[PDB]
């Protein structure tokens, strides 16, 4: 039993809800919130900009130190950093950004990072401003993640479309 509420169950382990991930994380304070990161951990827009804003820029400060020490992530890769006031940990995961010409096949590799954590709150990787088809992202999620994932989707028409089209 966990404290996630109001989710539709899609499979044994994948759940979905129309929600603002910032407001969800503040309520649940999950062990792991997933950020839709880029390789530079520059949290400007989309989910990343919203999560960072909610931390009063502390996420960006921590991220800049991480990059200065370690260099950029790989597309498809991840790192674990603090969750600040939102969660215990933030798993920064880099899905391919189609608006940059990155290979969509890397989306499966990106979702594989979720399997290192028993329970996660997360957005659909490569959706929104990353320019991929969200129906595809949900399909890859369901077919790749084996741990318990609670997907937040900050758009009603999209959410309704994702539910009604889910196979
Ligand atoms: O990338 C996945 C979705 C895509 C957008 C919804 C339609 C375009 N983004 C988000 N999902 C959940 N919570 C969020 N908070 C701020 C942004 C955000
Ligand atoms: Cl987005």
């Amino acid at each position: 039993v966990n404290s996630f509420s109001g989710y539709l169950k899609l499979t044994d382990n994948v759940y979905i809800k129309n929600a603002d991930i910032v407001e969800e994380a503040k309520k649940v304070k999950p062990t792991v919130v997933v950020n839709a990161a880029n390789v530079y951990l520059k949290h400007g827009g989309g989910v990343a900009g919203a999560l960072n804003k909610a931390t009063n820029n502390a996420m960006q400060v921590e991220s800049d130190d991480y990059i200065a020490t370690n260099g950029p992530l790989k597309v498809g890769g991840s790192c674990v950093l603090s969750g600040h006031n939102l969660a215990k940990h933030c798993l920064h995961v880099v899905g391919p950004n189609v608006n940059k010409g990155e290979d969509i096949q890397l989306l499966k590799s990106a979702y594989e990072n979720f399997n290192q954590h028993e329970v996660l709150l997360a957005p659909l990787l490569s959706a929104g401003i990353f320019g991929a088809d969200p129906i595809h992202s949900l399909r890859v999620c369901v077919d790749t993640v084996r741990t318990n994932v609670y997907l937040a989707v900050f758009d009603k028409n999209l959410y309704d479309k994702l539910v009604s089209s889910f196979l």
